[PDB]
Order: structure tokens, then C-alpha cells, then sequence
């Protein structure tokens, strides 16, 4: 029956993939990183993605992430955080961002 074990979750990746990459964990970082770039949303709408530094923010990201998930909408957020700085980050942000799924070269 409906059996599994204790993993990763859009909720709780950031969390996981922080501490990973802080340990240089690429199977736990890699695993939540990725989940995390594909529900970006579900993060940009809370408060720890937002507390997230830059190098990790630019990883997701850097990673391509979906149209789906408004990945500029976070970008937004996250910077207007400290925007006093973080603007040079908005910009240089904005323009690697990346997008997948689309037709789009």
C-alpha cells in the first residue's frame, strides 16, 4: 500500500539544498535545488526563499527554470528585499536568467 520514506519537499528544499551545498552534498543540494527551481512559486510566495543568500537564489535560477513558474516574480521580490544593494544583483539576475519548455533559441 501507500508506503514511502522521508525525503525532500518544495516546502522544506530550500532548507535541505542550503545545508547541502554547505556541505558539499550534490546528491541532497542537486535533488532540492532541482525541485526548487521547478516550484520556485510555491517559494517566492515565502519568507525563506526571500532570506536565501545570492549564491543559492542564482543557482536555482541558473539551472533554467520554467515559464511556468513567473521565475522574474521572484527575482523582483527577492531583490527588493535589500533593492539598496542587491540592485546590481537584479540586473546582472535578470539578464542570465533562463527560461525552458518554449520554442525560444
Amino acid at each position: 500500500g501507500s508506503s514511502g520514506s522521508s525525503g525532500v519537499q518544495v516546502g522544506n528544499c530550500l532548507q535541505v539544498m542550503w545545508l547541502a551545498d554547505r556541505h558539499s552534498d550534490p546528491e541532497l543540494y542537486t535533488a532540492a535545488k532541482h525541485c526548487a527551481k521547478t516550484h520556485l512559486a510555491q517559494l517566492q510566495n515565502t519568507e525563506e526563499f526571500l532570506h536565501l543568500p545570492h549564491r543559492l537564489l542564482t543557482d536555482i535560477i541558473s539551472d533554467g527554470v520554467p515559464c511556468s513558474q513567473n521565475p522574474t516574480e521572484a527575482i523582483e521580490a527577492w531583490i527588493n528585499f535589500n533593492k539598496e544593494e542587491r540592485e546590481a544583483f537584479a540586473e546582472s539576475l535578470r539578464t542570465s536568467l533562463k527560461e525552458i519548455g518554449e520554442n525560444v533559441h
